[PDB]
């Protein structure tokens, strides 16, 4: 769908991965059953990605779109595909609901 949505602090998330290998970071959402796009939401990290690598991934990264494909509404399927050819580089949108001041 259409990106950007909010300010928020991140909104726009970009790490070069390759690191410790890939982003191990846990994603918790899909789409199907509801409205055909469920809300992406963190629910862990691998605590051995590039993600929880970064000292910022974990559970609560609501990720609007990755690498141009919109995630705000995807399915654990092809958003895992998504994420899966990242790249040494991955750029992807991802929002909180409130934290960190």
């Amino acid at each position: 769908g259409p990106l950007g949505s909010l300010r928020k602090e991140p909104e726009i998330i970009t790490v070069t991965l390759k690191k410790q290998n890939g982003m191990g970071l846990s994603i918790v959402a899909a789409k199907g059953a509801g409205q055909d796009k469920l809300g992406i939401y963190v629910k862990s990290v691998v605590k051995g990605g590039a993600a929880d690598v970064d000292g910022r991934l974990a559970a609560g990264d609501q990720l609007l779109s990755v690498d141009g494909r919109s995630l705000v509404g995807l399915s654990q399927e092809r958003a895992a595909e998504l994420m899966t050819r990242t790249s040494s580089v991955v750029t992807l949108e991802v929002a909180k609901q409130g934290a960190i001041y």
